[PDB]
């Protein structure tokens, strides 16, 4: 019964419910349009909720040996991350009509960040651990970059109503995505200045808002009709 596992419990029920909910609103909607953003956050949601129910239950965690220590590391959460985190980006897209190679580079920089920053949960030698991170998180600020200033101006073309619900997504991920490097910083899998139950709270709460909550604003919006 480790520290973290009430937290972990606590994320479980918020992602299970979130995606039921999501479940039997799209499958009400008959809007074509509609229906796409409700069965890829649905399917964000789920993919959270099982990730969660893995971990409570004791899969996704390894021992990786470094700083003379045995450090647990919820390698999980990157088998949620790799899936989840292009999704949303793609909701994004799909809200603002970027195109193909927009949304190419995105999901190819998204993988990049997911899989260094996996390779740095999992590296030995100390230092090269904070090689990875650096890396993973010059990924990410390429996707925040484009999400700022590509997006935002391809908003331009939309009505107002997509135009204001694009913001208020684009701004509630651009504050939860750029702590998630700094979390990872001071937590178990860098620093270990923050314990691993503190650090499972932080990143509940983080993924909650980024799924459950990004989704909500979204599909209670009007600009998920086509
Ligand atoms: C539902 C989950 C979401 C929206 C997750 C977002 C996760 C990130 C923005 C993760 C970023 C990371 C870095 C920038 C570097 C270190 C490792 C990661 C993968 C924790």
């Amino acid at each position: 019964g480790r520290p973290e596992w009430i937290w972990l419990a606590l994320g479980t029920a918020l992602m299970g419910l979130g995606t039921l909910y999501f479940l039997v609103k799209g499958m009400g909607v008959s809007d074509p349009d509609a229906k796409k953003f409700y069965a890829i956050t649905t399917l964000v949601a789920a993919i959270a909720f099982t990730m969660y129910l893995s971990m409570l239950l004791g899969y996704g965690l390894t021992m990786v040996p470094f700083g003379g220590e045995q450090n647990p590391i919820y390698w999980a959460r990157y088998a949620d991350w790799l899936f989840t985190t292009p999704l949303l980006l793609l909701d994004l897209a799909l809200l603002v009509d970027a195109d193909q190679g927009t949304i190419l580079a995105l999901v190819g920089a998204d993988g990049i960040m997911i899989g260094t920053g996996l390779v740095g949960a999992l590296t030995k030698v100390y230092s090269y651990r904070f090689v990875w991170w650096a890396i993973s998180t010059a990924a990410m600020l390429y996707i925040l970059y484009v999400l700022f200033f590509g997006f935002t101006s391809k908003a331009e073309s939309m009505r107002p109503e997509v135009a204001s619900t694009f913001k208020v997504l684009r701004n509630v991920t651009v504050v939860l995505w750029s702590a998630y490097p700094v979390v990872w910083l001071i937590g178990s899998e860098g620093a270990g200045i923050v314990p691993l139950n503190i650090e499972t709270l932080l990143f509940m709460v983080l993924d909650v808002s980024a799924k459950v909550g990004f989704g909500l604003i979204l599909l209670r919006s009007r600009a998920i009709f086509g």
